[PDB]
């Protein structure tokens, strides 16, 4: 679809067998999801931005569907206000910025 | 232009008659630039990111040229790790996300 930027670009995703809303975020290298008990081997990571850093659990090769488009990759799990879909998954769905 | 997301969507902007590099950021409500000089009064504001909240200077109705495209809007100045063009100016240049 085409997603305008008048409001936050929130879409539905499916991850770990749960449906969630997430922000399509061209300013995020990685994908960060709210606290969720995903199965799998996870390892520690710190990620940063405005305000500093938070500790997250990194999971690899996690299947994620974004608005009906399948992706598979790394998801970081931690205490975020908004689920964030980053470029690692946005490229897999062929998302572009256009103007 | 159409911009893919294999690399960070960094572009050159012109602001207060000087050139800066910044990230086209659909995950940002607002436009935030590292410490730099702009004319006019500013208002103190707080904004939030992944790591917490920072204090910024809010400048209104600032002309900014983004990849050749003219916008006139609010620019926040403060200790962001990456200069970011957020939705307040992306909507002005008619940017959308597409997949
Ligand atoms: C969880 C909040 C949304 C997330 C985005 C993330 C973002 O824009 C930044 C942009 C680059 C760094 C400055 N990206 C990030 O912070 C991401 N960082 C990165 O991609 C990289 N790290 C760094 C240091 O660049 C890699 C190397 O890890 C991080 C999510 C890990 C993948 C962000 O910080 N948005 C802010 C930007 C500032 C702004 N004012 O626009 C925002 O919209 N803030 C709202 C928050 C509203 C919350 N309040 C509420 N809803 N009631 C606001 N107006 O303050």
């Amino acid at each position: 679809p085409q997603i305008t930027l008048w409001k936050r670009p929130l879409v539905t995703i499916r991850i770990g067998g749960q449906l969630k809303e997430a922000l399509l975020n061209t300013g995020a290298d990685d994908t960060v999801i709210e606290e969720l008990n995903l199965p799998g081997c996870w390892k520690p990571k710190l990620i940063g931005g405005i305000g500093g850093f938070i500790k997250v659990r990194q999971y690899d090769q996690i299947p994620v569907e974004i608005a009906g488009h399948k992706a598979i990759g790394t998801v970081l799990v931690g205490p975020t206000p908004v689920n964030i879909i980053g470029r690692n998954l946005l490229t897999q769905i062929g998302a572009t910025l256009n103007f």
